[PDB]
């Protein structure tokens, strides 16, 4: 009539392990998807989504704890039970899967958060560089008068000071990209999944650095022209 607690526990353990495996596959499919053409917004949205995913996993973990307690109660009865090894085996598989899915959920969330810092940081650097690149372009004009020359020279002095002052911004950007790269590598090493996102932002950072270096270098050239 009523099935044994042993058989019911085996069934429930298999069921919850399937739900964990589904969380797992879901997460793999997400982390394989590169950001598209609105990376800031998409990344914030995906972070929110992954925080929930991670909470769903923790709810399953509480189910696993409940089934583990029940399993151990059954396994502790003194009577012979040829089913006991199956119950033990299924418990240990479910417990292992839980840890694996927890790990993966946490590292993917971490990957998203580090990428989000690089994205924010690069978009900030763009807006400052644009201002500086325009000031420099304006300083390229030939001044008409001796007084305009002095204004151009003053504009360049200002520009150099402003551009040099961005040192902290670019140091932090490089650190953030380093952070993002390291997370991706650990995901690769621990879960065998390549980092589909980091190359885009490595290139972004590299180009922005080069533009910053060029503002500094060409400001110095232009200042030197006007002195001699």
């Amino acid at each position: 009539q009523e099935e044994s607690r042993c058989q019911r526990c085996i069934s429930e353990l298999k069921d919850i392990r399937l739900q964990l495996e589904a969380c797992e596959t879901r997460t793999v499919h997400r982390l394989r998807l590169p950001l598209d053409k609105e990376p800031a917004r998409e990344c914030a949205q995906r972070i929110a989504e992954q925080q929930k995913a991670q909470a769903e996993v923790e709810g399953l973990g509480k189910g696993v704890a409940r089934l583990s307690a029940e399993a151990e109660k059954v396994l502790a009865l003194p009577e012979p039970s040829p089913a006991a090894p199956t119950l033990r085996s299924e418990l240990e598989l479910t417990l292992g899967k839980l840890e694996q899915v927890r790990s993966l959920s946490a590292i993917y969330l971490e990957k998203l958060k580090t990428i989000s810092l690089v994205i924010r940081g690069t978009q900030g650097a763009e807006e400052v560089l644009r201002a500086h690149e325009e000031q420099l372009k304006e300083a390229q004009a030939v001044p008409a008068t001796l007084p305009e020359l002095e204004a151009t020279k003053a504009s360049l002095k200002k520009l150099r000071a402003q551009a040099e002052a961005q040192q902290p911004t670019f140091d932090a950007l490089r650190d953030e990209l380093r952070g993002a790269q390291e997370v991706g590598e650990r995901l690769q090493q621990r879960h065998g999944e390549r980092d589909v996102e980091v190359e885009r932002w490595r290139e972004r950072v590299a180009q922005l650095l080069e533009r910053w270096q060029a503002v500094l270098a060409q400001t110095d050239v232009r200042q030197r022209e006007l002195e001699q």
